[PDB]
């Protein structure tokens, strides 16, 4: 299969305006400087630009490029988004699960996943972790090699790659770029734009496409290269590098007038001549679910640094307001000091989870590259990260935490009053995240989603029933305390706290009682709160919980769907 | 004044192992792979590292350096370090009063401002903002002008350049790399290290000096360069650049290998045979201060994007509490609705005092530099910008806040307690932001800076009376009470509210009341937190918050002094 394209006119101002050229099945490029349309005639030539601005027809082997055309062609992106924290083996594993098991078996195709393990060079550190930033594992060179082989794993015709040795320590930067002739031996067309080209890979080149400021200044293989400018005005001498010199005309040693000689060329009449010849998901959604969560849940225990930092965090945290509330009596500060902590346990879920906007903003330029290739539908990718990363990591500050908490305080000494407070703070824990999951997914930088957070959870906890006694602001903004997610956790934290208890010893008051302002027995408690005393009161608040998560979970699920991903 | 070193031998593994080799009064070069000692050269010529690791004698025209030798020679570093968010004009003003004003006067130092301004080229953008990434400005050409001429005040013997030509669009790269040589031929000594020089520049070389590996390859003029390698054993033909192709005997086309032959080479024999004959604060305190505060405090109004946005945000949360406890009264939610709003207060200003984390973190690498040239001691850095961006930016959200917040509340219809609230909320907001100044000064990185504060800021509102009703939690862990900020700022709010009001209408309950658990009257509602009623009570915590700042000040400022700037 061999790709061409004529007359591409791409608008966003029109950033590639009049380009046109032909590849061939073996190893072609794209250079010049990365301000022009190098990286963008890159993305049109992968379908990956939105076809909204585009004019011109990228015509593959003569047939009209189809819809399932990204599905067969691989596409490198620049940095490194492979799974840093796995093995390589479970990493071609990945993407070999879910492109591939729709009538193969799985021994079937675990032959490609070991087919591809040698031309690459990768099974030296075939059982090894990648490398990231937080840990160390597998060198950056090979970082690289297993981003390629990655997409090598469904058969590809056509094959991009984004830059491949930005960053890469040319030492090593031949072996690579050497292996991509190798696969072009059996017909795998490869079309990078490579960046800064010394003179090694130079040599080795079976086309290449110079490109600089949206106008197209030469195109053809790098053999006839040299043999261009030497009768075209622009004299390079010794002692000057050839993939260097060609820029050197845009540098000032005009913008248009660099191209307009390659229209009067020998190669742009005969380009035309074959143009103008030329011109007459897959997978189940149970096995979606399965891989992208056993990725993600290899993930998160794979690198537990900031994990079971949160773990140890919760416990001498529920030490610590266990050592301080340690016995609490029934004495005056009892509802002082019993209702301080059940507002901090639920203020702590809802602040605590501000980390949850760390979740689809780290692997945001992953989810773009993996949905838009065909890996799973964006409800796979959606609902395999809360299973992973949602339900075991909240749920376990909130029944670690309750342990600790509750008999080393002494609050209500039943079994489902401790049942009925684990389940609480998991539900505030659980629709708080979510709402910090709803307002930072689709986004790539947290500096507003988190000036966001902690703006708006103060705007809660103010409307908590704690520092405000609820029925007492004026109903034209009190109408703003449904809008919060603490309310609803205090109030259920405090109806099944404040219902046996008497804060009074000395005397009773359940129904004879003189001298008022007391409030000595704890229905009197809520009461003044306006905390209904009826059993639904307490499960008035859960419904509520239980819809503020499926609200705020699909407005997330809208914005991983209506995000651009062009 | 020329300069000159023999057998520097650095050690951090060695880093910097058998360099010698003479400068020239022109303009000199430090080349090679920036893995290597490239970096690390310059900064030992320019007694940027420590001199602990040394061993060798750097000797300048025969003598060897003095310690003054730092502030007599500029160092422009790589990032631009210029004040952003000011004008040119006034960016060179601003070396040029605090390292020449001792015994001048004011317009005759005047003339060198305006006689450094067109030798750069300047004089077009010499009243302009020059440009960061929260603004526009100058282009980026001349960003790295103005870094030149800020040290070019002071008259320079000798002017190093920390890679002069990282990110500048080498179409802009040969007018500032000119204009290097056109301030050589009147002496001025320029050291740089470029990095990948393609050949524009390699023409205009008085010396060079490549580096790779920690071993010292080639040191001599560039234009008996291109005869080393051509009877070395090293051909480098046509069409191959002569700066490009130093390095690839180290990438491979061994590693002491390639500098064995320069000990044996035409050039160390008579090297060593000069270097074996040549071996036989300024200004006033009180200036000091005003000219950093009038930089800073520049800066500050200058870029109002974040500034104001911290002003905006305390008018209208002070108009949200405004509108929520709008008239709140004495009835039985007293107590529960005006703590509540005096707890907020506290700790708002201890969590939004958060932000100042970003004092000394984002200049920490600009006040490096500036100490280490000898623009000020590190107590006029500090106290200058803390008149500069911590007083008129903490007393701003404890004025404006306060006269928005007390009448529409009516709290306490007095005149003092008026001006004892005002007083004690800039009391925590001097307190906490320097307490956040502390524990984050003289660091890089404000990732463990905030998160050592947001876990420790709710150790501290736990221990402020509100939560935990102080007087009850037993005294082995009560102790921990004394450590906290917001406690202070909480008693003092709440010792000048409760003095007067009885929440507690048709009744009185001052001497005589039968019926107790009540607390109707305001002093019973404090000896139940055990805040003692008495004057000094109130004042108890101010001295304990005056000495909460000295403490956590004087931290501070060992945290800049002890710091290594090396
Ligand atoms: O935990 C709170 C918090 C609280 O427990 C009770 C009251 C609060 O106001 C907070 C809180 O504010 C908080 C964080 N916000 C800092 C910015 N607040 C500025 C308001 O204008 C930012 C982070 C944060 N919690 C991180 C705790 N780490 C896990 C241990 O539970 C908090
Ligand atoms: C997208 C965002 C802004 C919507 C906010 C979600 C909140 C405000 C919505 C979603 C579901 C709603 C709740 C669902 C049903 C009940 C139970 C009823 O007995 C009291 C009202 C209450 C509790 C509703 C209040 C408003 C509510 C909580
Ligand atoms: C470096 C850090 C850890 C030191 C912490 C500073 C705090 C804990 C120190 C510094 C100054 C000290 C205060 C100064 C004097 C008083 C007044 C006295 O009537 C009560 C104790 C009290 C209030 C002290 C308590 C402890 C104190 C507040």
């Amino acid at each position: 299969a061999v790709l061409s394209f004529h007359n591409i006119c791409y608008r966003v101002k029109e950033i590639l305006s009049n380009i046109n050229g032909i590849m061939k099945p073996g190893l072609n490029a794209i250079l010049g400087p990365t301000g022009g349309g190098k990286s963008s005639l890159l993305d049109v030539l992968a379908a990956r630009k939105d076809p909204s601005g585009l004019s011109g027809d990228v015509l593959i082997n003569g047939a009209p490029r189809p819809a399932n055309f990204k599905c067969n062609s691989g596409y490198v992106v620049q940095d490194d988004v492979v799974m840093g924290t796995l093995t390589v083996r479970e990493n071609l594993q990945f993407s070999a699960a879910l492109r591939l098991a729709t009538t193969m078996t799985n021994h079937e195709k675990n032959e490609r996943i070991n087919r591809v393990i040698q031309e690459l060079g990768l099974d030296k550190v075939a059982d090894s972790k990648v490398g990231t930033q937080f840990i160390r594992g597998v060198s950056g060179g090979e970082r690289k090699r297993t981003s390629i082989g990655m997409e090598l794993i469904t058969d590809p015709s056509i094959l991009f790659l984004d830059e491949p040795t930005t960053g890469l320590d040319s030492s090593t930067a031949n072996a690579v770029l050497l292996l991509l002739k190798r696969m072009s031996k059996q017909g795998r067309t490869i079309i990078f734009s490579i960046h800064q080209p010394r003179y090694s890979i130079f040599k080795l080149f079976d086309s290449l496409t110079l490109l600089a400021s949206g106008r197209l200044m030469f195109h053809g293989p790098a053999q006839e290269a040299l043999g261009y400018f030497e009768s075209a005005g622009y004299h390079c001498e010794a002692y000057n590098n050839p993939a260097d010199f060609f820029l050197d005309i845009i540098n000032g040693d005009l913008i248009e007038k660099l191209a307009e000689i390659y229209v009067n060329s020998s190669f742009y009449k005969e380009t035309k001549a074959e143009l103008h010849q030329l011109s007459g998901y897959t997978t189940s959604f149970c096995h979606q679910l399965r891989w992208v969560s056993k990725r993600s849940f290899k993930n998160l225990l794979g690198n537990p640094q900031a994990s079971i930092a949160q773990i140890i965090v919760t416990v001498v945290l529920g030490l610590v307001i266990g050592a301080i509330y340690f016995g609490l009596k029934n004495d005056s500060t009892g509802i002082q000091n019993r209702a301080g902590v059940l507002f901090f346990l639920t203020t702590n879920q809802c602040f605590s989870s501000v980390s949850a906007v760390e979740l689809f903003v780290v692997e945001k330029k992953l989810f773009i590259h993996e949905y838009i290739s065909g890996y799973y539908r964006v409800s796979s990718y959606f609902l395999g990260k809360l299973l992973s990363d949602l339900l075991p990591m909240r749920m376990l500050p909130s029944i670690i935490f309750t342990c600790i908490v509750y008999f080393m305080l002494g609050l209500k000494p039943k079994a489902d009053a401790f049942f009925v407070m684990m389940f609480t703070l998991m539900m505030v824990a659980y629709s708080a995240s979510s709402m910090a999951l709803a307002i930072a997914a689709g986004q790539s930088v947290v500096s507003v989603a988190t000036l966001l957070m902690t703006i708006c959870f103060v705007f809660m906890m103010i409307f908590s029933g704690l520092l405000v006694n609820l029925t007492t602001i004026a109903s034209w903004l009190s109408w703003l305390q449904y809008f919060s997610i603490p309310r609803y956790g205090f109030t259920a934290l405090q109806h099944n706290e404040f219902l046996g208890q008497n804060f009074c010893p000395g005397l009773n008051a359940t129904g004879n009682n003189p001298c008022n302002y007391a409030t000595c027995t704890g229905e009197e408690y809520l009461v003044k709160q306006g905390i209904d005393l009826s059993p639904w009161g307490l499960w008035k608040n859960h419904v509520a919980l239980a819809c503020m998560i499926v609200i705020f979970l699909t407005i997330a699920y809208l914005k991983l769907l209506f995000l651009k991903k062009y």
